[PDB]
């Protein structure tokens, strides 16, 4: 369709507009193999802040259709976009699929580097201890007391990062403290991560999504992320966005006049690497309303 070539053009436009490194060759190979799954599924375009003056650009899709579940991994492997290094990360997706009933999956793409991440969403929420049999990083188990103590133990999804050999764990915000700003202040303090502004803390009371990143090199929790949805460009708190990301919320491409957004705040060791902002445009306009 034209829908697919529209999507490839919008992304090169973003990558160029916002100074994001990219590889036309790489984009081609991804779209050759995955283009239709973009036009036919929940689809989002991301820019992040990991480097002060230039955004990176990503694009991702979410497969909710029962019959298609598992084809993302198959497609990824058969075409060579995801090849096996025997890495500690490389066995996780098969293990997850045998252990847990799966209700959604998705692929994340880096406009320069190609296929970056694969998500698995469990059917329903599970005690995180049920994931302890998997070849996750040792740092997951060794923080089991910390996961329970901060009510980060209702596990619903895995994100497997192949560029960084790291794993994201996703947590439902079941506990009354998750609607409290003091919980996010105390969580960032306990992790010795960079403190949040009061504006962000206020927003986090109606937070609903928490993610934790673990990797095989480090005995420490590498970073965490909070996610909030916003219905449209206007609903976005723009005092939390630097100028480059302000421009992105006004000019991010989508097939609706006023797309919704998912914003992500990554936090890591204070004075260290991983405290930045993520902006996801709801390209089709049907991810955010759900
Ligand atoms: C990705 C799609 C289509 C919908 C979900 C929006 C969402 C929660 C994205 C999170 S991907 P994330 O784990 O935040 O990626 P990292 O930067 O942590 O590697």
């Amino acid at each position: 369709m034209n829908d697919v070539n529209r999507i490839r053009t919008d992304i090169i436009n973003v990558a160029k507009t916002f100074g994001a490194e990219y590889s036309e060759k790489v984009l081609d190979e991804v779209f050759q193999v995955f283009g239709e799954q973009f036009a036919d599924n929940s689809f989002m375009i991301r820019t992040s802040n990991k480097q002060p003056d230039k955004l990176g650009c990503y694009f991702r899709y979410h497969e909710e259709d029962e019959s298609q579940l598992g084809l993302a991994w198959d497609i990824a492997r058969k075409s060579g976009l995801l090849s096996d290094q025997g890495r500690p990360v490389d066995q996780l997706i098969p293990e997850i699929c045998e252990t847990f009933p799966i209700m959604a999956d998705g692929v994340d793409f880096d406009v320069k580097h190609g296929l970056a991440k694969i998500w698995q969403s469990i059917k329903g929420v599970v005690p995180v201890q049920d994931a302890f049999k998997l070849s996750l990083p040792a740092s997951v188990t060794t923080h089991s007391d910390f996961l329970k103590n901060h009510h980060l133990d209702a596990l619903y999804a895995f994100g497997i990062d192949y560029h960084h050999s790291s794993v994201n764990l996703y947590f439902d915000t079941y506990h009354p403290k998750h609607h409290t700003s003091e919980y996010y202040k105390n969580l960032l303090q306990d992790l010795q991560f960079q403190p949040p502004s009061d504006e962000l803390l206020e927003l986090l009371t109606n937070n609903g999504e928490i993610a934790l990143t673990f990797n095989f090199a480090s005995p420490r929790i590498e970073r965490l992320c909070f996610y909030l949805p916003f219905l449209n460009r206007e609903a976005v708190p723009q005092n939390l966005l630097n100028p480059l990301l302000k421009k992105y919320i006004n000019e991010a491409p989508a097939l609706v006049d006023n797309p919704g957004f998912i914003l992500g705040w990554s936090f890591g060791p204070q004075g260290g690497k991983g405290t930045y902002t993520k902006v996801d445009v709801d390209y089709h306009g049907r991810t955010v309303p759900l």
